[PDB]
């Protein structure tokens, strides 16, 4: 049977702060 | 208490030539 | 000896915000 | 929750020729 | 006494929205 | 269901005279 | 005394909608 | 001993690849 990608995501956004975060995703199988 | 957003993706890759499709993608609530 | 072309997609938006994704697709019998 | 885009696509060539068409193609729901 | 030349092609139409493609197609042996 | 066209195609083309012949096709089923 | 010729073809009769497209065909001497 | 409160985060990853990514949070001053 095929192997399909399912995905899970919540960006954390707040006050004008750093962190480390990015996204931009790509990926398969 | 933070809302997930569930995303399924496929991306289209084979015996290797290329196209225009793209994906790294990112975005919240 | 021939092979058929089948693919699955789904592009991802909702609500007006941006992200890196395209699609068109190419490929060819 | 809504369905998955299913494409099927056969471009026709035989002996060097040519012709009008296009493919990279895209869409959801 | 030639090889006879069929042309098999679908086109990718449903609820509104928009791709690229294109076709309207030629060739001869 | 709609009734499967099966149509094969060679086009005529020389020095200028006529028939009633054009191609270059789209279509489904 | 001259060797014949003989041609297949398939013409154009469908379902009306379009693509370009026609065949019904001949010649004169 | 100072109490901690907790969060949360899922990194994309299952199976080695990859994309551009990261939620792993934090705040200083």
């Amino acid at each position: 049977v095929h192997h399909q990608k399912l995905v899970f995501f919540a960006e954390d956004v707040g006050s004008n702060k750093g962190a480390i975060i990015g996204l931009m995703v790509g990926g398969v199988v």
